[PDB]
RNA sequence: CCAGGUCUCUCGUCCGG
RNA sequence: GCCCGGACGAGAGAC
């Protein structure tokens, strides 16, 4: 994905849009109790901890476009993935304006607590003003759509989130693209019934984990995979995608019944953004923040992966591929072992930078013991070996607990980390409750007992 | 006084059948 | 006791 230009937006009659200049993350009651190497992310160029040109670091990810042409391997990939989806019987009609705004089975309402994007952002206009959950009124949304139409530009923001040291020093903050409310509504009428089907069908048919619950889904996964695993992450996913893959997606969409709205994918593939004072244009790259981000990412991942198998392993039977993706994050399997270092190598050709799922340096043989998906390991219970624990490392839970965006949230936050930690077992969960209680405010919280969590888990089956 | 997207899951608070 | 739904908030995870 590549940047086509940049100019003060004044010079094209777009407003200047300046976001906050401070992190909302303050150190936690438990800041010294537990340890961590993570600090809040760079939000502005004038950030002391910076050891590089910020704005060159944030846009650094647009590494350009390798391919533009759907080659023969991508086509068979497209052919195979789409045939898979065909079995889901995905209703291919537009979704009515009411359900696109307000939600329906498989599709949540629009988040009323996030902004309406351009132009509303610059008019001091909010989704709340426009949307009414109680009435489900589409009248005013229709007016605005009539008035401002679609394909509006996306307002760029740096995510306020925790970040490692190298990433605070190399100014590697993550960038989100504020989709316009008009385009979310438009995107969801076109595609609501597709999003819905994906949400309802986590697993190896969709090749997507969107809609899953790790506490319950970890027990499904090993039974769904083939005998040997391989797994991946990608460096800069959204921004590493060339238009070739977007065409491939368009072709998939056409094949399953969405031919008429495949043009929405071009607005994704060639997009315009507003960032502080500038205004820029990108070709290729996923505008992370647009409706469908997760679905389209995960769908493309399924294409990418089929492609490389076809190109690296002649006579590979894709009907024995079993893979689950969450955006770039993927765990995959095949009846016989495959070499992720080779697949990755071929990957390099289509513009992809592929890694082990943990962003380790070198690929290892992937086993039910080392594999990770969404950061969690897999660990059979000791009493019931068919039930599998999603095991998130305490290291991650330690990082989280050390900060707060608001201290009035400590009960919920810390309680929520308990529902992740106890999968590390009683001995480690109980040591956790120790440290939390090693200070006054901890002893204020209502934390659940290992046995309560264990009984809920088992009962939940 | 507020600025920061698209989502999934879970927890919590409150209100319903 | 067991469901089912609603509104708000929070954490985690993907981008
Ligand atoms: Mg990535
Ligand atoms: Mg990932
Ligand atoms: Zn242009």
């Amino acid at each position: 994905g590549e940047i086509q230009w940049m100019r003060p937006s004044k010079e094209v009659g777009y407003p200047i849009i300046n976001a906050p200049s401070k992190t909302k993350l303050e150190p936690s009651a438990f800041h010294y109790v537990f340890e961590g190497v993570k600090e809040p992310a760079v939000l502005t160029k004038n950030d002391p901890r910076l050891k590089t040109d910020f704005e060159e670091a944030i846009f650094s990810k647009y590494v350009g476009n390798k391919i533009t042409e759907v080659d023969e391997y991508m086509k068979e990939a497209v052919d195979h993935y789409a045939g898979q989806l065909m079995s889901l019987d995905i209703n291919t009609e537009q979704m009515c304006l009411e359900d696109a705004m307000y939600g329906t089975d498989g599709l949540e309402a629009l988040d009323l607590s996030t902004s309406a994007g351009y132009p509303y952002v610059a008019m001091g206009k909010k989704k709340r003003d426009i949307l009414n959950k109680q009435t489900r009124d589409t009248k005013e949304m229709q007016k605005l759509l009539d008035t401002y139409g679609i394909n509006l530009p996306l307002v760029t923001y740096v995510k306020d989130e925790l970040r490692s040291k190298t990433k605070v020093e190399q100014g590697k903050s993550r960038l989100i693209e504020a989709s316009s409310l008009n385009d979310s509504v438009a995107m969801r009428m076109a595609f609501g019934n597709l999003y819905a089907a994906f949400h309802k069908n986590p697993g190896v048919i969709t090749g997507s984990a969107v809609g899953c619950d790790p506490d319950l889904f970890w027990s499904k996964i090993p039974v769904l995979m083939e005998e040997k695993l391989f797994a991946f992450d990608y460096t800069g996913y959204d921004a590493s995608l060339s238009p070739a893959w977007f065409e491939a997606l368009k072709m998939v969409l056409e094949k399953i019944g969405f031919g008429d709205r495949v043009d929405y994918i071009d607005y994704l593939n060639h997009s315009h953004h507003l960032y502080k004072n500038k205004t820029y244009c990108v070709k290729g790259g996923m505008p992370s923040g647009c409706s469908g981000t997760s679905i389209f990412n995960s769908m493309i991942n399924n294409l990418i992966i089929r492609t490389l198998l076809l190109k690296t392993y002649k006579g590979i039977d894709l009907d024995h591929l079993k893979m689950i993706a969450y955006g770039d994050d993927v765990i995959a399997s095949y009846p016989h072992e495959v070499d992720a270092s080779l697949l990755a190598q071929s990957g390099k050709d289509y513009g992809l930078t592929m890694t082990p799922a943990d962003k380790s340096a070198t690929f290892e043989t992937v086993t039910w013991e080392n594999v990770t998906f969404l950061k969690r390991f897999f660990r059979a219970d000791e009493k019931y070996p068919f039930l599998i624990h999603p095991v998130m490392p305490m290291k991650e839970i330690h990082e989280s607990i050390r900060w707060t965006k608001d201290p009035r949230n400590t009960q919920d936050h810390v309680r929520s980390l308990c529902l992740l930690a106890w999968h590390n077992g009683e001995e480690e969960y109980n040591k956790f409750l120790a440290k939390i209680r090693s200070v006054p405010i901890g002893r204020a919280l209502d934390l659940p007992e290992y046995s309560t969590l264990y009984r809920r888990w088992l009962d939940s089956f």
